[PDB]
């Protein structure tokens, strides 16, 4: 006999003001990459030669994760 | 006779009055990489040669993680 | 018989009067990276030849990380 | 009674076998300039808030200045 | 009575076999200038705030600089 | 009576069997400057607030520089 019952009844939350007055001003570069061979097999994530700007401002931007495993 | 019942009833919480007034200025740069082979299996998460800039500001950003589990 | 009952009832907390007035400033830079080969199995996380920036300026940011486990 | 009769004879002289594989790669970069007032009066040479990349590769580029003056 | 006759024979000369194989790779950077009043009279040369690059290759590029003068 | 008569046979000279393979690789970096105040007159060669690179690779690159002058 197994009883799996679990409870949450948790919170996540916030307040602000006022957001922004935010300047993001970058000022190029360079990137080089050499290869030969690629060879990517069975859940492969991959990023080769990137020059990346990212600006992100959410009012909220909270996370919340969550996990249940029951195994025999 | 397995009786699996946790209970959760936490708070993550914030208040900020104002946000803001921020600058993000990066003066470039450069990035060189050489390789004859690349061989990546079974779960692999690469980056290679990058020149990434980030500005991040959320309102909140708070974070809660939880995991259960159960094995025989 | 297993009574497996945890109870959790905690809090995490802030208050921010007023956040900002923040500058970023990098001043470039270089970077060279060299190989013959990479060869990569089962769950590998990898950066290679970086030159990357980072803002960050949550308005709360408080993490809370919780685990539970039952093995037989 | 002046007699003003400088001689010149004289020779500039260049030999190159073979001019070549010049590479220039400049990575970026950042600049900022401030002022509330500017006044320039009689024979002003002025460069403000420059980012200038220059390559010059002339098969010669050899110099010759002369100047003669007579005053009473 | 002046009798002003300088005489020139001189030679300025090179030989090069081969010129090349030059690699100029700068990763970026920073300047920043700050002023109330500028007020620049007669014969001025300025450069304010810079980040400049340059990559000069002459296959000769040889100098020869010459001045007469004569005052009563 | 005068008789202003030198006389210049000179010779200035370079041979070089293969001038190259040279790497400038320059790492960033970064420049403040405050004042309040500029005031210049009158022959002024000025340089304020700079980040600046030369590569310089002349083939030959002599120099020769002469100067004759006669005053009463």
């Amino acid at each position: 006999q197994i009883v799996y019952k679990p409870v949450d009844l948790s919170k996540v939350t916030s307040k602000c003001g006022s957001l922004g007055n935010i300047h993001h001003k970058p000022g190029g570069g360079q990137v080089e990459v050499k290869s030969e061979k690629l060879d990517f097999k069975d859940r492969v994530q991959s990023k080769i030669g990137s020059l990346d700007n990212i600006t992100h401002v959410p009012g909220g931007g909270n996370k919340k994760i969550e996990t249940h495993k029951l195994t025999f």
